[PDB]
Parts: C-alpha cells; structure tokens; sequence
C-alpha cells in the first residue's frame, strides 16, 4: 500500500536497535513539491544573506536545484518509499563460504556540516537460506548513504538491513570513506581517512572468518 | 582602512573585466553575527522541513555549523577583508624564467548545487620587477576558491589577480577537478574531471613558452 | 577561566604519567608580543654572527617571522590555551568495534635539531560511552605536533591524550615520519624513516585486536 | 691560500652578476668557536623564551648542536672555504650532446622561515672543451644549497657556478621543491611544490635543445 | 685514550660471540699514508697489467683515488677508531613497544669479488632502560657495512652491536640487498635479491612480536 | 688468425677519431695465466695492507677471484678477441624505420674508482643494407661496457662499433646509469643518475628523427 | 576455391613487394597428416639423441604434439588458408581520422632459434572508403605472427596486409616485443625489448600525422 | 675424474627419491657434435616439410642453431658435466633464521610442447653447519631449469639438490611461472601463472616457519 515488506522490516529493525535516523514523523501531509519550494524559499533568503546576486541567470536557479537535490537527490534515503526492490534467489547451490562485494560506490553527506563523504564499502555475507542478488548489496547502501550521517551510523544501519533481509547474522560492513569537513575546510587534513567497520555473526565470533574478511578490505581503484 | 590595497586592486580589476562573483552591496551592516543566526534559522527550517529530529544531541547544532561554515569558512572569499597579506621580493635574481607552483590544493563549492568541488590548481609566471612569494599564489588560489564557483571563472580570476598583483601578464593558471554535483548525483559519473585553463601574456602568445607550461600540467599526487 | 576542562585534563593526564614536554613554568609574565621581541632579538644577533646582510629587503624580516612562526605557529602545542575544543556524541550507534582515522598528516620539529618531522599518524580506538568527533582527532594530533618533540614521546602523549578524552583505554597510536635531522644532514640517509606505535587496552592485551589495527597501519599517500 | 682559484672565481661571477647571497664581510675575525658559542648562547635563551626545561638530558646541548648545525652543516655553504675540488677532464671523448644528471638530491633552508626545503635538480650542460667529474656537479649544487636561500636565487647561482666552471654557458639547472614553510604551517598546503628553471646558452637560444632539456627535467623517485 | 667505551664493548661483544670480521692485527706501525701509498702502488701495478695507458690524464690518479677510498672510505669500518659517537636519551617516556627505523641506506662491499652490494636495512628494537638516537642507527649500520662484507655476518654484526649497546636483547635486523658479484658478472641474475635476519630476544621468543617485525619488513623506496 | 675482419675495423675506428679506452700494447706476450697470478698477488697484498685475515676460508680466495674477475669478466672488453660474432641479414624486408631495442642490461666500472655503474642503454637505428641481428646490439654494448669506462666515451664507443658495423652514420645511443662513485661513497647522492646520449647522421641532423628517438627514450623496468 | 580474394590479394602483394616468408612449394602433395607424422619422426630422434625417456607417460606423446603444434597452431600462419574472414563495413560515419587499435597481443616464433616472441602490436590507420571491423586487425596480426618471424619483416608484413585490404597507404604499425632467444639464453638480456615500426601513406609523409601515431604508441598492460 | 663429488650426490639423491628427469643412458659414445648435426639434420627436414625456403641467408644457419642451442643452452641441464661449482662457508657466523634469496630468474622449457616457460623462483633456507654462496642457488636453479621440464618436478628437483648441498632438510622453493604452451597457443590465456611451492623440513613442520617463507614469497620486479 505504500512501504514494501522489505522496506517495513528494516525500517522496524532499525528503530528496534535503536540505529535509525533521528526523524520526526510527517508533521504536516506535505507535498513533496510544497517541501521543495519552502527549502528553496529558505535557500533564497540564505544566498541573499551571502550577498549573492540571484538575478544572475547561473545563480538564479540554484536555491530550486538545491531543493531538489536535498528532497529528491542526496537525502532521498530518509524515505522508505525509495527502499530498493530486493530480489533474493533460493540458495540451492548450498553456498557456505562469504560472497563479498568489494569497493562498492559511496557518497553520502556529513549531518554536522551537510559536507560531501565520499568512500567506498566492503559487504560480506555467508548464504544461509537465499542468495541475494549482488545489485542490491549496491543498492541497499547508497540508501543509507543517501542521509545526513555519520559514518559510524551507517555502517550499523546497513549491516542490520542486510541482516534483516539475508536472514542471517553472518554479514559483516567496513566502509573507507573521506570527509571533506575536515579535508576541505576545518583542520583541512588533505590526507587522512576514517575506516568504520561493523561485523556480524561469525563475523565477530569466529576469528577465523573475521580476519578473513579484514584481510580482504581496501582495493585500491 | 579596511581593505589593503592589493584587495582593493584585484576587486577592481575583476569587476573592469566583469569577472567578479555576482554581488550586490550589503544591503544593510549586518554583523557577520547576526547573519550567521538568521542563516542558521533558516537551516533550522530546512533541517525540520526534512524531518530530522532537531532535539539529537548531534543535529542541534548543525545549523550553528552550517551557518560558521558558510560565513567564516568555505564562503569568506566572498569578503576582501579576507584577502591574503602579499609579500613581493624584488627580482634581484633577475629570474627571467617561468616559475611554477604545481598541485596546489583547491577546494571549492559549485555555485549551482553548493557541493563540493575538490581539485588542484597550477600556477606559472615569468618574473618581471618582482618575484611573489610562494605562499601567496596558494593564498589566493584558496581565496577565490572559497566562493561558490563556475571553475570556468575561478581560473579566470585567479589568473587576473595575479596578473594585477605581479604587474605581468605573464601568468597561466589550471585547474584540474572533479565536481560532486557530477559525481555524487545526477548523472554519477565517478570517472571524469574537468581542466580549464587561462593563459596571459606570452603563455598564449609564444607557443614556445604556452607549450612548455602545458607540457608541465598535472603530476599525480 | 582560561584552560577547558579537557585542557586541563589532559595536560594532568601526561604529568601524572611524566610523560608531558619538559617545561619550566612562565618565568615571569610576559606577553607573547615581548616574548616575540625578544626572540626575533636573538635570531637578528644569530643572523649577523652568520654575516647575512640583514639589510637585504628579504632577510631584514626573517627575525620576525622566526619569532612569530616560533610562538604562533609549531610550537603554538606549549601552550593548553591552544589545545582544540572537544566534541564527543553519545555512541547511542553502539559501536563496538574500533574506528580508525589512518594517514593523519602530521609536521613536528626535533627537539634535538630544531629540525622538520613530516609523517603521518594513524589512531584507531574502539567506542565505549562516546565516538569523538573525527577532526578532533586530526586535531590533537596536530596539537602535540607542534612542540620540540621526540617522535617516542609524541605517540605517548597522543595516545593518553585520547585515553583521557575518550575515557577508554582501548586506543592505538602509531607514528610514521622522516627526520630531516636524518635526511638533510648528519648521516644524509634519504631513504630511512620511523615508525613508533602505542598501544593501549585491547590493542596491547588482545592479539587478535593488536594484530587487526597494525595490519591496517600504513597507506600511500 | 684559503680559497681555491674555482671558488674565487664562482664568488666573483656571482657578486658580478649581482647573485650572490647577501652577506656582510665578516665583521671581526671570529673563531667558527667563538661564533657558535655565540649562537648557542642565543639559542639558550630562545629556548627558555618557551619555556623549555634546559636542564633536561635531552634539551640540554640542543643549542650546542643547533649552534654547530648552523655553522658547520646547514649553512656551510655561506663559506667558500667549503667549495668543492672540482675536477675536469679533457674533453677528448669529443662529447657534442647534452650530459644530464638527473635527481640530484638537494635540502636547503628557506631565508624567510629558516625552515626546510627538500627538492631535486636536474643538471645539464654541452661540453665544450671539458667534462666536469659527474659528482662535482652534485657537490656544487649542494654547496649553494647549504644556505638560507631562495629557490629562484638558488637555481641562477647553480648555473652560474658552472657556466664559469665548465668554460660554456650552455648549462641548464632546474629544481623541483617542496617548502615546509608552505607545507607545515601558514597555508600548510601537503601538495603543492615549486619547479624554477634557470637556462644558459642553446639552452635558452635554440628551441630544440631547450625543449629536449624541459622534456627531460623530472623522473619519479 | 683512542677506542670510545663504546667501540670497545662493542668489538669486544664481536669478537666473544666471534662474529669480528677476519682481522690480524696492525702487522706494524703504519701511518694510513704509508698504508695507502703501498696500496696505490700495487693497483699502478695492477692496471698495468691490464695494459691501461696510466699517463692518461684521467687514469693517472686512480691508484690514488682507489687507496683512499679503500682506507679511508669504503673499507672504514675495520677501525674502530672510526666508530659512530652514540648518544642514548633515558627512557622516562617509558616507551615498552618497538622501534622501527626502516629503510635504511645500506652500501657494503663483499669479501669474495670486492663488488658492491647495494641494499637497506630495517632495525627495530624495544626500549628498555635507554632510547638510542635515531641517527645512531644509520651510523651504526653504515659503519658495518663499510668492511668487506658477507650480508649473513653484517646482519649478525648489527645486531649484537645494538645488543650491546641498548642494553636489551631485544633487537631484529634484516638487510635486503642486491649484490653486484651476482647482478654484473657470473651468473648475472638481474633481479634476484638476497634477504637476511637476524633476531634477537622476544623477536625470536615470542612469535606475536617476531611476526609484528617480519611484516614491517621491506617498503619500496 | 686472431681477430675477426669487424673486431679489427671497430678497433681501428676508434683508434682513428681518438675514441679508443687509453691502452699501452702488451708489454711483454704474456699469458692471462700469468698476469692473472700476477694481479692476485698484488691483491694478496693489498688485503694484508688492509689487515684482512687473509687465513681465513672465505677470504683466502678473494685475491684470486678478483684477478679473474678482472682479466677474465669485467674488464674482459679490453681484448678484441673477445669482440662478439655479428651477424648481419640483408635488408630485403626494405625497412626504410628506425629499430629500438630499448632497456639493454649494461653493467659497468668507474675508470676513476673501479666501482661498479649499473644503467640501461637504449640503441636505435635506421636499417640501409643491412639488419643487424637483435642480440648483437646487446653483446656490443656490453662488450664496451665491460672496460673501466667514463660515461661519456661509452656512448661514444657503442655508437662508432655500430656505426660501423651496419654502414650507416643513422645511429644513436642513450646511457641512463647511476655511478657507485657517487652513490655509495663520496657525497653519497643516492637518488640521482646520469644521461648521457650520442647521436649520429639523421638523428643528428633531423629534428624530427632526432626528438622521435629521445621521444623513445627511458622506460621503467 | 581454396583461398578467399583477400588472402590470394594479401599473398601476392606482399610477393610483389618481396615481403612473403622464404617458402618454397609445396614439395609434393602431402597431407597435413603425415607431414605431422613425418616431423614427428623427426621429433623422436631428436629427443632421443637428447637421451630423453621417451617410455615415460609424459614425454611418450610430445613429438606428437610439436607436431601439430608445429603444423596446426604455432606456424599456421605459412597456409594462406587460414587468412582470417575479412568484412569491411561502407564508411558512411565519414570518418576521416584515424582509428588505433592499440596493445594487440602477439605471440611469435623466432626463425633463427624457434624461440618465443611475446610482445604487443598497437595498429592505426585512417579510413578511405571502408572501415575494417575491429577483430579483423587482431586476426590479421596474429595471422603473420604465427610463422617462424623476424620482427623487421612481421611488421612490414602487416602494414601491407592492411594496406592492401583498406585501400589506404595510410596505414601504421608498430610492435614491441621481448625476444626470448635474447633473453632466455645467449647474452640473457632480462630486460630489453625491441621496438620496430612501419609507416605508410601520411603516417610517413605528414610529420604532424606521423607524431601523433608515434605519441600514441605504448602502453603498459 | 668427470662428474664433481656434489654433481654425483645430487644425481643420486634424486634418483633414489625417483625425481629425475626421465633419462636414457647414452645409447651410444656421441661427441656432442656428432649429436648436434644429427639434431641439426632433422631440424633441416622438419624446416622443409614446413615448406621454408632454407636457401635463404637467414633461415640458412638455424638448424645449427637450434642444435646448438638445445645441447650446449637450454637443454645443457640433463648433462651434470654442467653441474655448478658449488662453494660452501662455515657458519662461523651462527646464522640460525632463514637467508631467502628471491626473484632468481628462471627460464625452463615445458617438456609437453617444448615451449618457454619464463618465471622467477624464491628458494630459503635455515643455515645448519653451512652457507652456501649466494649465487650459487642462483646457478643450481638454472641447471635444473635447463631442461624438458614439468614445474611441479622442477620444484622438487631444485628442493632435493639444494637439501642435500646443504645437509639440512630445512629447505623451501616456490617458482612462480608463465608457460607459454598456455599463453602463445592452445587456450591462449594471456594472464594466467603457475606458482608450485615445494617444503623441506621446518618450513613444513612449523606453521611458524611455513608462513613466514610463504608470506615472504612472490615480490614484483
Ligand atoms: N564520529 C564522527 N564525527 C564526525 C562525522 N562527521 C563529522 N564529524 C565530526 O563531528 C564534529 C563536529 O564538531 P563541532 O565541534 O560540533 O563542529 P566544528 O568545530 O565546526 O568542527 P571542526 O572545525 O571540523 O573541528 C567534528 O569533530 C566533525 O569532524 C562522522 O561521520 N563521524
Ligand atoms: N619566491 C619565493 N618565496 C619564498 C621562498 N621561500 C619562502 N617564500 C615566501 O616568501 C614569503 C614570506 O612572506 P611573509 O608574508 O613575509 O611571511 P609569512 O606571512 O610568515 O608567510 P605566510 O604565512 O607563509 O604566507 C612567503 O610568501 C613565503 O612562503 C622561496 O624560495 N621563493
Ligand atoms: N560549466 C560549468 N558547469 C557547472 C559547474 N558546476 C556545475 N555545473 C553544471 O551546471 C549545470 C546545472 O544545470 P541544471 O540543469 O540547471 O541543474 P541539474 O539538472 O540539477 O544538473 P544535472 O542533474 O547534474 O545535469 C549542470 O549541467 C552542472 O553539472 C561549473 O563549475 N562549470
Ligand atoms: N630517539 C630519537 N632520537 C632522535 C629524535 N630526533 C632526533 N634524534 C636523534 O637524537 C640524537 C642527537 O644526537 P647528538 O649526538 O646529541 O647530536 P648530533 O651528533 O649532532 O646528531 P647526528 O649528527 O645526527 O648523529 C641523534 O642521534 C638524532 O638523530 C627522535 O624523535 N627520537
Ligand atoms: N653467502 C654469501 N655468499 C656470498 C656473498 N657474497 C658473495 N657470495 C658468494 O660466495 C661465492 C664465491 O664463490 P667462488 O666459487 O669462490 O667464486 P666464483 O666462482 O667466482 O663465484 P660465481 O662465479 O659468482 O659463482 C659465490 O657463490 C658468491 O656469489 C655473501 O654475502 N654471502
Ligand atoms: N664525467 C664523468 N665523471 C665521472 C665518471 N665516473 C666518475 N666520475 C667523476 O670523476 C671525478 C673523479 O674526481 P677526483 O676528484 O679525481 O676523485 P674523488 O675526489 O675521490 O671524487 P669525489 O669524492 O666523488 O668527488 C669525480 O667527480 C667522479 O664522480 C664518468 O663516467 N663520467
Ligand atoms: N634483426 C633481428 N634479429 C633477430 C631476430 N630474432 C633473432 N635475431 C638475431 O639474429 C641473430 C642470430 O645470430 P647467430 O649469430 O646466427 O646465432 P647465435 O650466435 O646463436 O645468436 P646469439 O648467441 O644470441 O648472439 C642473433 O643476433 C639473434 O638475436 C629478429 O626478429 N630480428
Ligand atoms: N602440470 C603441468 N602441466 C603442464 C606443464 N607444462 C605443460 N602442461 C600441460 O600438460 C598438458 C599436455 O596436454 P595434451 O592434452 O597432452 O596436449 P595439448 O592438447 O596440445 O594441450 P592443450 O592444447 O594446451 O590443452 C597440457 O594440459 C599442458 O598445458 C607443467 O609444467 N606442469
């Protein structure tokens, strides 16, 4: 009717943990559109306090493109109705060692400064029941990524969504990600990145398995 | 009395050219305080607009961040109070050779979507009467750079600054980047950069000496 | 009233361990600006008795700038007055396993030589009751820096710095640099450079944990 | 009876010129001994200036080693007591092409900051009617480097020195070099490194030798 | 008197574990000069026979050339009176992990063919009661490496030099190198490299500590 | 009956433009047997000179090894009879290009310091009658290689022998190499390399053979 | 009947320019099938004058498979009856620059020793009337590649193969490769490479075509 | 009397273990010349029934040639008249941790096709009563490489002679290698390699050793 079960199970799972994004529900039925246009109206007023000239014809579009970008582009994820479709195959090729999808696309956004984050991750899981199809590990993380956060959260949040769709504990997360709130302003550290991993199941357990999937993190390119 | 006269020289010699960020006067003497807080309200706004709960203890001071972040930091090039001190040393030296500043480090914002523009920048110049220091050519590469910017007139600018500054035309700039508002949305693309040149005096007159600093554009890392 | 609480500290932690910069308490009370003076006074003698002709338009400020960069700038670390504001988030993410922040650019100055260090400094911890805000820990590390140090003590003092901060003792330092009082002169060795770890907690306890955060020391550029 | 007829003659070529680093005849006939004692003296005081404890065992001869440093290494080159034996072979192999030394090792100190300058220069010349000792040219570049330079008079006095060595001025120098002055405080910029070039003879007359020469300046490691 | 304390231990350490490089002692009384010149006049000798035209006014000088650098550079470090000055901080940082210095320049001569042998060294220890300064290592190692060498037996060398001198047995060296007996005549093997170690205490007791030392061993350049 | 018809017309070549390694003819027809024995003792000698156990089971053969090494392999270059066999291919195929054989091994010795230069040759030239056979070039180069050498006469040599060999002045040769000279003793530059290039008919006098060989010219491993 | 337009076209052009591979008739009209038995016969002797074993279960079937490998893969070059299918599309793109296959593998045989050449052709041209399908240059490489070469002619041999089959002279060719009878045995020259290059049409006549080929070439995996 | 005491060892040990190349005693008293015009006589056959025009000056000379080569180069291994002299030190030195020598060049020929396989072999082992010269495991491994060879046995082989040279057990090869009867033709998989390893004594017995030789294994260029 709205959320797919998919969707619903993770978003439950999340707040159950306590790992979701810090939201207000809905407080007025707005539509997208009326959002877009009183954050444009906002970002008007913003650029006009920096003393830009908005009646240059570049200028004049951005607090519309800016709108756009927050509610339909970059911060997309805060609604559950963009959840990807998850489509999982039945495991019957009795798969019982990790898959692992490695440098996986990352770009999210700090929630401190609204700052580009700009890595990639690392996901692993051991098959239990189901096989999951590999574009939806892709998926599933730019979701998360498409929100205000922090990189500790994230990892978290993607690591209980895979588990909750895999339905096993046996997943493990690490993300290589570079803040350009501390590279590109701040302490302006044009070398430093922060590496955030999140394991699961055996994963955490098993010595064994969790050195075999560190081993396996980072790629250059 | 407020701005020095390099700051003064530059400014004017940008809007002669036409090539000054779009500005209009500071409508009305604003502290840089009360600006700030009528910005942060605005992000206040937004941040609830897109329903995030502004009672975490993490998300209650981003507009705080976000409003200091604009003002003082990645927008400050927009205030010529803030331009750097030059120091010239005369050309005893009698330098009559190119000078080359590679790989400066540049961080701007894309005027159009106000994300991240990470890159860097090459300077070269023959010295005439004086000899800049060093310092300086990235000072103003970061000056320029922290406005929101078209790359295409970033180049420009910093070009004529230097021009003015060092009493030559003599002076080729280039930038080499990569754009987020490409990369981390909208079409995607992870792979392209944009380069953008400018090239005064003999760099575009003598294909000898335009040639020899092109040949020396770009050095990994 | 001066100091932070964090300053404060901090600045205990490393005297009850004896491990602080050796330091006689202000002499009298001077302000900067004479302390300055004086300085740039004794860099002028130093200079004549070199026989620079300190009437040449470049070196005539150089006593200056000596004094200035001297008390302002690398060994601004002396003093806690410049030690960085701290922000922790509550870890509600509950973060288990540790975050590192790796290639942290790092420029200190011998004690021995008064000469450059340039390395870089990798710190991982595991979260307990709270994360630290990622650039505050670019940011210590800088704060140490910037004194007359000895790279054996410089991961000592980083590493109870953040102990103390974190309220954890579950933290790793590890320093990677070149000594130019090694390369530029001396045994001229431009090839050797050092490296010096400090593990604290799990990280010296656990083998497995030691062995997963050393595992991960190190990345080119 | 002091100095050598090459380093008489280097000298006199560069103060013609106008290129010679400013000095001031040495005021009284001072023992390098009672120079740096002097100096030391100064440091001592510098030292206390920051508060540092001197009676520490480290601390403690830190101005008689900075005093000497000074002195007999990093500035030696001030001392043309200190100019290299050069040695030159009859040119009877009838050598007509380019003899390139490439990624001479070079460490300077900068005069503004007295701060560190790590580089490498790329040498090469026609010989004419001699050839000098291939490590000679590496011994006169670090000669000119052990002063408080400035990369643009550094590189003229390089090719300075050989052109009137060698008996041509078909001489070519370059330097690529990283200022910590730039690097590890002010703008700090990790990136950026400055390329001079300083061309004699064919070198800066006839385009094909100056482009073959440029094409071969800077090799990676 | 002549030897440093230091020297003495240190031969003394060498020639108990016999470990000394084969030496009679100084047959009689001979001034380095006399030594050199002898030397000089079996290499004329030597390049007679090998029908070298020594009124050649390069080959001319290369007896002379030869005997000094075989006395006085390259073979060194058979006079212990040529043994590095070392100097050790006291330990009050109370650093309990290794040290490592990596990479360190290392250019031998092997006994069997009197051939270069170009390699470099890693040195790690852990500091009991004394911190040795970093540069001593290099010197340390340079001066074993000037003598006619067997990499097994300088590896050896090393280690029990620093043995001695730390006060702690828990020193590791390896030495990688390329020997030229092997790259430029023989079996000319062009890109075989030869690894050597040696381990002393917990670096050979306990495997967590040998396998921390053996994996930071080797980095390219 | 001694020397093949090209070992003779190399020879005689050299000898003519003065290009020739300085060589008294031998002194008296002795056999490399004796002169080998000869050289031993001198070595024998010199070792004592040096105080080296010369008992001892390693080192009691140097003396010989070396007097081999010497007559037998590293200086074997100065013997015609061990000119190498050409092997020459009519040029039917019509080749009107010129052939590279780039990255060719060459080890060779300091006349000044008998220390080992290890670099890579680079030989390109345009086939007129004649296509030498591939190896050839190798055998050539490190046949003249295998003298005590200066750089610069190599260059000069190699180009002559194959000049004349294939009939034709089109040839050019590139020595890229790094002395131990330099390197390993003396100012101990261990970073850089020394270029020298000869050039001959078209890639002299063409600009545009000339570049596309430099063009051509250093390639990694 | 036998042999396609192209390949007889192929044949006697290159026959023409006296380009073709020295073969003589087919001697008698023998089958494939006992030329292999016959050359394997052959095989045997050999192998049993090198005292191999030949009872043994793995050498029992090698001169069966040189055989083949001689007559079927390796040298099917020799039969024109393997010239690959040729299809040539209209140049309705109007394509008037050229087109560069780049890195084409190629894998020959040496017909001095039968030995291994392993190297990468890089094949441009410019389309006139038609546009040769992309795999076709591949297979018309490999083709003249597999039968025993001379790198000198293999390149002639292609770039009239195609210059026949284009209709163009405008066709270039260049391929670098590693001769393993150089490097394997003989001189065992580990890391040279030779570089042979043929030019036609504006690829000769235009040195602004000609550079732009050239610039292109090589390029590492 | 013809074979050396280690040749005959080594032949035996292999022979009793059952890793000898398989090998028929010399059916005949052959002079290696008789045996390589024979060889010679059925390469001119083969040549012709491959249709090749042997009258051609190139093609002429390669069946001697290919003779040659296959009895005095590539195969000259079956032949342990061509055993290396073999010189052993006393471990004096007390060397009691692994010496590696690694990346030795090794080029074999696969005995299934007779084809190159190129490839670079790491032999180590733990020093008992002796060191073995350096080179020396450089020229055992190219014996055995000189030879019709499967990469599984030559691994053996290798193991087995330098074991019982050694009188340790502790011994360990690994070769990893390219066959060009895979790349050049067949299922021509260009990327592929085969790396065999092959354990003696500790270095299969404890893990301790095992994984420090592998880890140690493989080392580009
Ligand atoms: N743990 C964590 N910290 C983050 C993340 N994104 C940003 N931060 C840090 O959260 C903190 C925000 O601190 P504040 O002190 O409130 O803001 P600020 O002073 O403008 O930040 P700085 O100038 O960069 O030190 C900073 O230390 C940021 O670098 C993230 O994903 N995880
Ligand atoms: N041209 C040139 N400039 C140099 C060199 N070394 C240092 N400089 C610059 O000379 C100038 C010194 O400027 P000042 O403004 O007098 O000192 P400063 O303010 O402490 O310098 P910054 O804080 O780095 O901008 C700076 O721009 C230095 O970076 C050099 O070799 N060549
Ligand atoms: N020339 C130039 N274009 C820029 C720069 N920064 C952003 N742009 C582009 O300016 C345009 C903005 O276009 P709009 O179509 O108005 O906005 P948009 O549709 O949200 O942009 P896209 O979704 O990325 O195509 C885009 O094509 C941006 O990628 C810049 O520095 N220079
Ligand atoms: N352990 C340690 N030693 C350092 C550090 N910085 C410098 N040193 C060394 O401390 C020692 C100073 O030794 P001194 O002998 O007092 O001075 P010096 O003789 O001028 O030093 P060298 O000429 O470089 O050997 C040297 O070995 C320095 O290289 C550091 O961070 N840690
Ligand atoms: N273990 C060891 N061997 C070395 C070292 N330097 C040289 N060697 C070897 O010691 C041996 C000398 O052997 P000899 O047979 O006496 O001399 P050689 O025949 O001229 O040596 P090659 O022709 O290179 O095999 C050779 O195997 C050298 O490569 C070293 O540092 N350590
Ligand atoms: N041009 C040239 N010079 C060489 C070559 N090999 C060595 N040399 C140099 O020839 C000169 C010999 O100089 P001397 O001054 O006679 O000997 P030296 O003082 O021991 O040499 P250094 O200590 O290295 O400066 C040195 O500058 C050597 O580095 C070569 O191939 N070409
Ligand atoms: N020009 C050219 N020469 C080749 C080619 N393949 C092999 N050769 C060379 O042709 C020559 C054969 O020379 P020969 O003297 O007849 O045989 P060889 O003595 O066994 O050869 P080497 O021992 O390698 O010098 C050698 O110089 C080979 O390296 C090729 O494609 N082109
Ligand atoms: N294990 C092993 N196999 C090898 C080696 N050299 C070659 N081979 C393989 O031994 C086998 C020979 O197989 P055959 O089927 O008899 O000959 P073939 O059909 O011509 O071989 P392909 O066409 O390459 O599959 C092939 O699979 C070769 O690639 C080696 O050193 N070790």
């Amino acid at each position: 009717p709205s959320l797919s079960k998919e969707a619903a199970l993770v978003h439950e799972a999340l707040v159950a943990r306590g790992l979701e994004t810090p939201l207000r529900p809905p407080v007025h039925e707005m539509d997208n559109e009326t959002r877009k246009s009183l954050i444009a109206g906002h970002m008007t007023e913003i650029m006009q306090l920096l003393n830009l000239d908005l009646a240059d014809d570049s200028l004049m579009e951005t607090p519309h493109r800016i709108a756009k970008m927050y509610v339909d582009e970059i911060f997309s994820g805060l609604d559950y109705a963009n959840f990807p479709k998850i489509t999982l195959i039945e495991n019957k090729m009795k798969v019982d060692e990790m898959v692992t999808v490695r440098d996986i696309t990352l770009t999210s956004t700090s929630e401190h400064h609204f700052v580009t984050i700009d890595g990639k991750a690392t996901v692993a899981y051991i098959p239990k029941d189901s096989v999951i199809g590999l574009s939806k590990i892709n998926r599933i993380v730019q979701f998360f990524a498409q929100r205000p956060q922090v990189q500790e959260r994230l990892t978290q949040q993607i690591l209980i969504a895979l588990q909750t769709l895999l339905g096993t504990n046996n997943v493990a997360v690490s993300i290589d990600a570079v803040h350009y709130c501390v590279k590109a302003r701040g302490i302006r550290d044009a070398t430093s990145a922060t590496t955030t991993t999140s394991l699961g199941g055996l994963f955490k357990s098993s010595q064994n398995t969790r050195h075999e999937f560190l081993r396996a993190v980072r790629h250059h390119n």
